[PDB]
């Protein structure tokens, strides 16, 4: 459940109606810690592809060099370590969204094969000849400058042009500073339903605290500073003495 309040997200939720009714590749652009995921996923519950499965994949945060593995599959002896055979994530996401979170940390290589996914609509498993039929609307992510990134030559200018067919940037938190209120009640909100605990209040004084910080970390941090003020109130009202930012 995505929520906005600013005049600025409002625009970009508009736009991003637009593109889930279809099944074009939509780039989600912005810093890191902005929540370009949880819109994702909302694209995902406006598409018609909604009742579909929903694959996430963090191309920054996959060890051992193990993101092409995970994304193609493979069989039984592709690759020193690869003791059985294992499907990819393109065929986990068949008939729903699949998320390439931050999609600039794939090698120039990988981007090929990627590419020939997209242009051919199917995928084959390392060490597999044989090739898979993909019905699959894919997603993507990065906290980086795309084009400036392939004029780097580090970013295939062909993938990034059929991925940046609609464009979405979503904001910094400070510049979007209607957002921050309802966004930390949420946050407070969410923990209190983890631990069946009441939500409390949040004073005024510490909504103006919360509004007049920067958020360098954006919503991320905010949700630290949140669980902070949570811990120091001891799930009780929250005061101005219970933000803790960087200052
Ligand atoms: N507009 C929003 N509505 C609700 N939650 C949000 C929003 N923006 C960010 N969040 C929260 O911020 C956290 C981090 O979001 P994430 O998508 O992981 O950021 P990024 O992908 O840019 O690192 C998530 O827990 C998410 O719930």
């Amino acid at each position: 459940h995505m929520v906005v309040a600013d005049t600025k997200s409002l625009k970009l939720l508009a736009l991003a109606d637009k593109v889930a009714k279809t099944d074009a590749n939509v780039m989600i652009l912005g810093p890191s810690g902005s929540g370009k995921e949880v819109m994702s996923r909302y694209i995902h519950n406006a598409s018609p592809r909604k009742e579909g499965p929903f694959i996430a994949i963090n191309c920054a945060a996959i060890p051992d060099n193990m993101l092409e593995a995970t994304l193609f599959g493979y069989e039984k002896g592709a690759f020193t370590g690869a003791v059985q055979a294992c499907p990819g994530k393109f065929e986990q996401a068949q008939g729903g969204t699949i998320l390439l979170d931050e999609i600039s940390e794939m090698d120039l290589n990988l981007q090929a094969k990627l590419l020939r996914v997209l242009q051919e609509r199917e995928v084959e498993r390392l060490g597999s000849r044989k090739s898979i039929k993909l019905d699959v609307r894919v997603l993507a992510t990065s906290n980086r400058d795309l084009k400036q990134y392939v004029q780097a030559g580090h970013f295939r200018e062909d993938l990034y042009a059929r991925l940046n067919v609609f464009p979405l940037t979503w904001p910094a938190l400070c510049e979007r500073k209607d957002d921050i209120e309802p966004l930390a009640n949420h946050l407070i909100e969410r923990h209190c339903k983890k631990l069946g605990l009441p939500v409390p209040s949040i004073a005024p004084n510490a909504i103006t605290k919360l509004l007049n910080y920067p958020w360098p970390g954006n919503v991320r941090e905010l949700d630290n500073v949140v669980q902070r003020a949570l811990i120091l109130s001891e799930n009780g009202h929250i005061q101005s003495e219970h933000i803790l930012l960087e200052g």
